């Protein structure tokens, strides 16, 4: 695990440390459970969704998350305050073993979807690898380091992971979806992937919208029969895919891909604005 926090301060178990003192990163084991959230205008985005995964992952694995809801909010709010920053990505790491508990909360670098990428969609590549404890967002679980070199010398915004069996699972930080030659929606199924928050939103939207998403094992060879792809995820929203290694797609020109994108943006805006509205009613009759 790298000394990965940005800005000036992070949290380490209810103490605010400065990012000039990052040694605690070294003590973090690969079994640590994490979460990433967007902060937008000081609102941790889909907090309830993330904490439910965080808590429920812990519980199912057989640890505990050391901190209750109210405290995690307090930690995020101090990172926002101490860092003089109300937008970016926040990471929460949890590890506990009988006394020896480590909870970290901190900003990491944000992606910026360039011009090219916004109109064309993103370049992506294939990476051969499968995630240990894939149902769980763990340190062990993260492909990020594995795929650094590759991604850069590629201009690829995501490395899509490939099994033994030559199925495309998920992105290193994203769920992937596919539009059939057929115009049916495909994603790799639940049990081969991380149950993404945003995956879940996309599923719900598709379903409001009336295209069912067919959960389905997708091979390397199936790339011929695919007209579009998108990637989902906290750090990447719903991003159109222009290309997968060599296979060009024209994902931004499928009317449905665009529809989902926008549908998601709406959800974010309405989440944030619900919150900020409440806070303000609360400032008003103070």
């Amino acid at each position: 695990m790298k000394r990965e926090a940005i800005h000036n301060f992070f949290v380490a178990n209810q103490i605010i440390k400065s990012t000039a003192d990052m040694a605690i990163f070294d003590k973090v084991p690969a079994t640590a459970i994490y979460e990433v959230m967007q902060v937008r205008q000081g609102i941790p985005l889909f907090f309830e969704a993330h904490l439910e995964r965080f808590v429920m992952s812990a519980s199912l694995v057989g640890t505990r998350i050391p901190k209750k809801e109210a405290e995690i909010l307090h930690n995020i709010a101090d990172l926002v305050e101490k860092n003089k920053c109300d937008h970016g990505n926040v990471k929460l790491v949890s590890a506990l073993m009988n006394e020896k508990e480590i909870f970290l909360a901190y900003f990491i670098p944000a992606e910026f979807l360039d011009s090219k990428a916004r109109l064309e969609g993103v370049h992506t590549i294939l990476f051969s690898g499968e995630r240990i404890c894939p149902n769980i967002k763990t340190i062990k679980g993260s492909f990020r380091e594995q795929v650094k070199a590759v991604r850069e010398s590629s201009n690829a915004y995501e490395a899509l992971l490939v099994n033994e069996s030559g199925h495309i699972t998920e992105g290193s930080r994203s769920n992937v979806f596919f539009m059939g030659k057929d115009n049916k929606l495909y994603t790799s199924p639940a049990g081969s992937v991380l149950k993404g928050v945003t995956r879940t939103h996309v599923m719900q939207i598709c379903s409001r919208l009336g295209l069912e998403v067919l959960e389905k094992t997708v091979h390397t060879r199936n790339l011929a029969d695919i007209q579009g792809a998108f990637i989902t995820g906290t750090t990447v929203d719903v991003t159109p895919v222009r290309s997968i290694g060599n296979t060009q797609l024209d994902s931004p020109n499928i009317p449905l891909i665009r529809k989902i994108v926008a549908e998601y943006e709406k959800k974010i805006a309405g989440y944030v604005s619900k919150r900020l509205k409440r806070a303000r009613k609360v400032y008003v009759n103070d």
